C-alpha cells in the first residue's frame, strides 16, 4: 500500500541526478581550487560537496520507501570553472538549477496528496536558497574587492 | 615539466570511472540491504562506499597533478542486486573488474616510466584483493551456512 | 651432576614433536576457519595454538636444562580438516594423542626418579584433558543443533 | 578467478618453510643464550623469533587466498650454534638464505603478473636485510672487543 | 656478502650530493626569506631543509649498510634566488632535477637486482612530487594574485 | 589422629636443618660479597636466603601440625667461599645435597601415606632445581667471560 | 574415549557424598550458631560451607567430563552438636572421615591410571588438613581457656 505515485518517484530521480551532479561538480572544484592554492575557498567546496552528498541519500532512501527504484546510472551535466569567479558561477548555476527543480517538485508533490514527499522538497529547497544566498554574496564580494583580493583573501599561506 | 603521459592519464580516468561506479554500487546496496533488514551487513557495505570514495580522491588528485583533466561527468554500468547474495555477487564481478584496469594500468605506467603512477595502481590493487577476500569468505559462508541463516545473521534484533 | 636420564629427555622430545605439530595445526585451522568465515571458531583455534606454544616453550627449558638437545627439526604430522566439524575432530585426535604420550612419560619420569619432570607432564595432562573437555562439548553442540546453526554461531556478521 | 599461480604458490610453501624454520632456531637460540647467561641477547633472539612467526602467518594466509594449500609439515634444516659467535653466525647464514630465496620469489611474482605477491615478497626482503644489518653489527662488534667483552655486555648481573 | 653494487652505491652517493645541495639551498632560502620579511614561506622552507636533510640521512645509511663509503665532502651547486618568484622556481628546478635522477637510479638498481635500493628511491622520487606539488601550486598562486600580494600573504605583522 | 609418622617427622626435620644451614650460608655469602664489592650479585644472595627461610617456616609448621617437635637447635654443616666462583660453588653443592634430601623424603612419604608431606617436599624439590639452574647457569657464564669479568658485571660503580 | 574408570567414577561420587553431607551440616551449625549468640564463629562456619560448596561443584564437572553421573540424590549423615564444642568435634570427625576417602581416592585413581583424577584428590586431600589444623587450633585454645571464654571470644556484642 505504499506504493508510491510514479510521478513522484520519477521527480525523486530528477533530484537524485542532479544532487549526484552537483556532488561532483563540487567536488572537483575543491581538488582544482586546491591545486591553484585556494584552500581556504577549496575548503567550502568540500563540505558543499558532502553536504549534496547527505541530500542524494535522502532522496535514494525515500525511493527505495516508495518502492521505486533509484538511478544511479547517470549523472547530470557538470559546470566546471577554470578560475575562481567561473567556479562560483558555475556553482550558483546549478543551486538555481535545482532550486527550480524543487519547486517544481513540491507542487507535483502537493496535488497529489504525498505530502510527506513535499516536505522533503522543501527542505532541499531551503537548502539551496542557503547555498544560494552564500555564493551571491562571494561573488558580490569578488566583485566589490577584485578577483586577486578574493583569491588571496581564500587562500593559505604556504606554511599552512 | 610535469605534464604526464596522455596514456597514464587516459587510464587514471578509465580507473576513476570504475570507482565512481563502484562508490555508487556501494551505496546503493547499503540502502537495498538496509531496507530488507539486513543492517550489519548494509553498514559495512556503508564503509565499503566510503573506501571507494577515497579512492576516487585519490585519482582525481593525481589526474589533476599531471595536469591532465578528471573526468566525473560519466559512471561505469552499474550491477545492482534485488537478494543477499546477488548483492555480494554483484560487488564481487565489480572488485575483479578493478583488479583487471588496475593490474594493466600498473604495467603501463611502468612501461612509461611514471613510477608514482605505477605505485598508486599497486595500491589500489592490493586494496581490491583486500575487498575481494572479503567478498569470497562471505558467499563461501552463505553457502556453508545457506541464505536464510547468513541473512539472519547479517540483520539486526527489532529493537536496534 | 644436573645431567639427566636419557630416556627422560627422550620423552620430552617425543613431547616437544607433538607440541609443535599441535602449534601448527591450530594455527592453520585458524587461518582456514577465518577464510571461510568462522571468525568466532577462528579465534578460539589461535588462542590454543599460542598455549601449544607456551608448552613447547616449557619442554625445550627443561630439556635444556637436563643437558639435554631438543629437537625442533621435525613437526608430527598434521591432521588438517576441510570444515568446522572435521576441523574440531582432526583436533580431538590430536589431544588424545597427547594425553596418551604424557600419561606414559609421568610414569616413565616416576620410575626413573625424575619427579620434577613427572610434575611437568602431569601439568600438561591435565592441560589436555582441559582441551578435551572443550572439544568433546563443542562437538556435542555441533551434533544436537546442526552444523549449518554451529556454523553460524561462530560466524560474525559482515560489518566484523 | 582468484586461483593463484601455482609457481607463486610454490614460491610462498618455500618461503614459509624458511621461515617455520627461522622462528625454530631463533627460539631455541634465545633458550640456549639464556641458559648460557647471555640474556640480554636471548631477549633479542626472542623478539626476532616472533617477528619470524608474524612473517609465516602473513604467508600462510596469503597462501589460503590463493587458494593454495600452506605446507607447515616441514621445517627447513636448522643451524644451532654451540657459543655466541656461532649463534649470530648461523642465524646471518640464515637471513642470507631467506634474502636470496625472496629476491628470486619478487621476480617470479612480476614475470607472471602477480603483483600484490611481488610486494609481499619485497616486504619480506627488505626485513631481512634489516635482520641482516643488525646481525653483521654485532659480529663485527664481538670481532673489535672480542668475545668474551661481547659475551658480558649481553649479560645480566644476577640480581636481574 | 652484503657488498653492493658498485654502481648502485655510485648513484646513492649521487643522490646525496643532490640531497645535501637541496638541504643548503633550502636552509638559506629560509634565512633570505626571513630577512626580507616573509616569515610564513619561510617556516615552510625551514621545514623543507629539514625533510632533505632526513632524506641524506637515509642515503648514508643504506651506502654504509652497502659497505660503500658516503660522500659528504662536496655539495652540488646551488640555486640562490634574489626574490620571492626566484626562490620558488630555484627551489622547482631543484626538484625537477632530482626526480630525474631518481627516476634513473630506480631503473639501474631494478636491472641490478637491488630491489630495496630500488624502493628507497622510489620513496624519494614520490617525496619529490609532492615538494614538487606544492611549489608548482605556490607558484600558480603568485601568478594568479600577483608577486606583492603574494608576498604580503607569506609575511607576518611586525607583533609576530 | 592427626599424630604423624615418625619417620616423616624425621625427614622433615632433616629438612630444616639443612634450609637452616642454607639460610645462614646464602646470609654470609651476601655480607661477603658485599664486603668484596659485588654488590648486585650479593643482592642475590640475601634473596636466595629470605627463600630458604621461607622454606624453614613451612616445615616447622608441617612439622608442629604433625605434633612433632621441630628442631632449631643444631644447624647443618656451612660451605663457606673465599672468592666469587667458590661462593658460587659452594651454594650448588648445598643446593645439591637439599635436592638429594627431598628425594628420598618424597618416597618416604609416599611410601607410607603421607601425600600432603610428599606434595611439600615435591614443592621443595622444584624450588631446589630453580636454584640450581640459576647457579649453574652463573658458573657456565664465569667460566666463559672469566672470573674478572664476571666480577665486574656483578658490581657497582662507587656511586650506588 | 574419555569414558572413565567406573572404580573412580564410584570414588568420585563417594567424595561427592561426603562433601554435600558437610556443605549441609556447616550451614547448619552456623545457623545453630547464630541463634546461641556465637556469632564470630557462626560466619566462620558459613565460610566453611562454601568452601566445600565449591569442592562439591568441582567433584561434580569431573565427574561428568568422565561420562559418569553425579548423584546428588542422597546425603551423607550429619553429625549435629549442641553446644559450642559439640559443634567443633563434629566438624572434626566430618574431616578426617574425609581424609579417609581421598586418601583411598588418590591411590586408587593412581593404580589405575587416571592421573588428573589423582591431582583432584590429592588436592582435597591437603584442603581437608586445612580444615583440620584449624579446627585442632580451637579446640586446644577452647581446652586451654575453657569453654565459657572460648564462647565469649567468639561471640559479639550487641551493638553489632
Ligand atoms: C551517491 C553518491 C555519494 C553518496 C551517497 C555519498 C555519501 C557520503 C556520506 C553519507 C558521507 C559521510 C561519511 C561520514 O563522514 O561519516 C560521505 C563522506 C565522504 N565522501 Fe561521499 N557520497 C557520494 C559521492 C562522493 C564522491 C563522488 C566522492 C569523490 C571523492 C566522495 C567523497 C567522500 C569522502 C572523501 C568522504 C569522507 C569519508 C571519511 O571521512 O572517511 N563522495 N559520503
Ligand atoms: C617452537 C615454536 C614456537 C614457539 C616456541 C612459540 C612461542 C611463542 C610465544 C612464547 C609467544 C608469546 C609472545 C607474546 O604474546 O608475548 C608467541 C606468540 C606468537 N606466535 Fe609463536 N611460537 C611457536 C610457533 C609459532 C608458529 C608456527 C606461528 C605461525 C604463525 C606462531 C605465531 C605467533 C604469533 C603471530 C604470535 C604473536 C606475537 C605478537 O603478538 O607480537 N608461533 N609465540
Ligand atoms: C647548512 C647545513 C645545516 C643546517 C643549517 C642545519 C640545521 C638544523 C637545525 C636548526 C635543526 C633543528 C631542528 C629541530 O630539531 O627543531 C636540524 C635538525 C636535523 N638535522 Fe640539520 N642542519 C644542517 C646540516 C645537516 C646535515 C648535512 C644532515 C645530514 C643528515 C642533517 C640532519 C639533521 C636531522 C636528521 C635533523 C632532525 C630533524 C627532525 O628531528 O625532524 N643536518 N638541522
Ligand atoms: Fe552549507
Ligand atoms: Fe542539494
Ligand atoms: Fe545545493
Ligand atoms: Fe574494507
Ligand atoms: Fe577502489
Ligand atoms: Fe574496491
Ligand atoms: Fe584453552
Ligand atoms: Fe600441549
Ligand atoms: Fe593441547
Ligand atoms: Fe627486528
Ligand atoms: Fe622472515
Ligand atoms: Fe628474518
Ligand atoms: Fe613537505
Ligand atoms: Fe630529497
Ligand atoms: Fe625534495
Ligand atoms: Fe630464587
Ligand atoms: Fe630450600
Ligand atoms: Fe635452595
Ligand atoms: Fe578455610
Ligand atoms: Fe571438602
Ligand atoms: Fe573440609
Amino acid at each position: 500500500s505504499m506504493k508510491g505515485e510514479p510521478k513522484v518517484i520519477e521527480r525523486l530521480n530528477e533530484a537524485l541526478l542532479l544532487e549526484l551532479g552537483a556532488v561532483n561538480q563540487y567536488w572537483l572544484h575543491y581538488r582544482l581550487l586546491n591545486d591553484w592554492g585556494y584552500t581556504r575557498l577549496a575548503k567550502k567546496e568540500r563540505e558543499e560537496s558532502i553536504e549534496e552528498m547527505h541530500h542524494a541519500d535522502k532522496l535514494i532512501d525515500r525511493i527505495i520507501f516508495l518502492e521505486g527504484f533509484p538511478n544511479l546510472q547517470t549523472v547530470s551535466p557538470l559546470r566546471i570553472g577554470q578560475n575562481v569567479k567561473e567556479v562560483l558561477e558555475a556553482d550558483l548555476k546549478g543551486e538555481y538549477d535545482a532550486r527550480a527543480s524543487y519547486k517544481e517538485s513540491r507542487e507535483i508533490c502537493d496535488k497529489l496528496g504525498d505530502y510527506v514527499s513535499k516536505q522533503l522538497f522543501d527542505e532541499l529547497l531551503a537548502d539551496e536558497e542557503g547555498h544560494i544566498d552564500f555564493l551571491e554574496t562571494q561573488l558580490d564580494l569578488l566583485a566589490k574587492i577584485g578577483g586577486e583580493r578574493y583569491g588571496q583573501l581564500n587562500a593559505a599561506p604556504a606554511d599552512e
